[PDB]
């Protein structure tokens, strides 16, 4: 078995291993790379996301998100309070705020530790979940806004024809912006291009050990869990990883800087934060291997997670007895 121990894997395609999407994912799943629930792809030298980012800051952010922390600092939840719309100048010029910059720092190992002891004293705001795109549309190789179709890969493998559709999404971010530990929609990929700015620290745990996570939160966050058997669908509880640690949890951690690829990996949690001003791309995507975990997926259905247009179908073909009551969440 490639991978055993389940670490996070390093790529380094050459333009000719970049042009195919698909095959390389294959690849790396060759190499054992999901086994870890995330892996770093370091595009080839020649390739370029789009020419300049010079252009970028008429961007809206309609809805910039405060992320506001209870509990204690190694094990807290967020909740997301909305905020006035501003452009992505206006954000950026925030971010670089006295009251919002990122600290003085030694190295990405003081600034981690620096956002474990001081995240839940501070509410930093997200410009998370933007539709659109930042590749050049001659961006040919690895443009997020260019993949095969969730939909068209469940067609092709089981030749069931469904309305829906898949767009990438932009991430503004600051330091101490946070992701809560998740999977994706319906244990889907995820592939994340950080296209400028300061890096983002991911942390996973191998998708074969998930449900040793989950029975940790539901110890951890137990009003959460007698709410909804789902919990962790709703994208606010934070663990640490001293926390991790201490509980026996296997994971992994890993810093992306700009013009990175991460790719998750079906039913890989993940979470994380943000050094300082930054701006990332990312989409859900399937492959063959995907659907047995989308006919696995937990969800909820206590009506906190509400979710995408496009998820509809995919319970509704994959997951029929859980339809009903899962729509019933979503109405
Ligand atoms: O970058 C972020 O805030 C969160 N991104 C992801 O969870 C992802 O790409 O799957
Ligand atoms: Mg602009
Ligand atoms: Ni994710
Ligand atoms: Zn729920």
């Amino acid at each position: 078995a490639q991978n055993p121990n389940c670490n996070i894997m390093i790529f380094h395609p050459t333009k000719e291993e970049f042009n195919d999407f698909d095959k390389y994912i294959a690849y790396m799943e060759s190499q054992g790379a999901h086994r870890a629930g995330l892996a770093k792809i370091i595009p080839p030298k020649e390739w370029k996301a789009r020419e300049t980012y010079d252009n970028i800051s008429e961007i809206l952010i309609a809805t910039p998100l405060q992320q506001v922390a209870s509990g204690r600092a190694g094990v807290f939840t967020q909740y997301h309070k909305k905020k006035k719309a501003m452009t992505v100048g206006e954000y950026r010029h925030l971010a670089n705020s006295k009251k919002y910059q990122t600290p003085p720092h030694q190295n990405f190992e003081d600034l981690e530790r620096k956002y474990w002891k001081n995240r839940i004293y501070n509410s930093p705001i997200y410009g998370a979940d933007i539709s659109g795109s930042l590749f050049d549309e001659n961006t040919k190789q690895w443009n997020l806004g260019h993949l095969g179709t969730i939909q068209d890969l469940l067609e092709k493998e089981c030749g069931v024809v469904i309305e829906g559709v898949n767009t990438p999404y932009l991430y503004f971010g600051m330091w101490k912006t946070t992701f809560a530990w998740h999977t994706e929609d319906m244990d889907l990929y995820s592939i994340n291009y950080l296209h400028l700015g300061e890096p983002k620290t991911w942390y996973v745990v191998p998708p074969e050990h998930g449900q040793r996570l989950e029975r940790l939160a539901r110890e951890l966050f137990p009003g959460s869990s007698r709410g909804c058997g789902a919990f962790l669908r709703h994208k606010v509880a934070l663990i640490s990883p001293t926390v991790l640690k201490e509980n026996g949890i296997p994971f992994n951690r890993i810093t992306q800087e700009a013009g990175e690829f991460m790719v998750t990996f079906p039913y890989g949690y993940h979470a994380g934060f943000n050094h300082g001003f930054n701006c990332a791309e990312a989409i859900n995507f399937a492959t063959p291997r995907w659907i047995d975990y989308g006919k696995m997926a937990s969800q909820c259905s206590c009506g906190e997670a509400r979710v995408t247009f496009s998820m509809d179908a995919f319970v509704r073909i994959l997951q029929p007895e859980r339809y009903d009551l899962w729509k019933r969440g979503q109405d």
